[PDB]
């Protein structure tokens, strides 16, 4: 009974030296985590996709004012 | 005095097996958290509001250049 | 040989408590993380750097826009 009792006293060691060795891992495994106050949310920040959309709506501007001025240097042109 | 230890170890098997299974949950938790490594830090990237007064400084810029344009194109209708 | 034993689960009680803590501190800290479902990853968003390059480019075209307009306005002037 007693030799019994030794052989558990065994087996919880090895499994409690085993645990502390899986979360010694596992605290390093979280320090490689970024945490709520470093990053940025989905609310806070636009996708790639989102700022192409706004930066294209830009250069249609752009191309609209390009074609403005051409048509206008044209008619300066025929003036002159 | 034997039958004391053998509850006891009873407890503390329980609470091994209880520790091991809150283990096994607590690493599937860190598997949907992002790694430093993948994610931008707040100051790697522009918010929303700073995007927006950037994109609204351009859209100043385009409002200036089209009421020119505009009036160009009137100096010159009146030309002709 | 019997109060070595109760004097070992002492020692483990004292352990289990210990990791147990552990546990407790761990989970807190897991809460202070990002989600990979509430962050956007590299492949996402842009950095600041990209983001200038980009505002960059737009603000060269405006600022030739800007000097074709005042030549035009100025051969205008000369016209009249």
């Amino acid at each position: 009974g007693m030799k019994q009792i030794e052989m558990k006293i065994e087996e919880i060691l090895s499994k409690i030296y085993h645990i502390e060795n899986e979360i010694a891992r596992i605290k390093k495994l979280i320090n490689l985590k970024a945490n709520k106050a470093d990053a940025y949310t989905k609310d806070q920040a636009y996708t790639k996709t989102e700022i192409n959309s706004q930066m294209k709506q830009i250069e249609w501007k752009i191309e609209e004012i390009l074609s403005k001025i051409y048509h206008i240097e044209n008619e300066i042109a025929r003036i002159k």
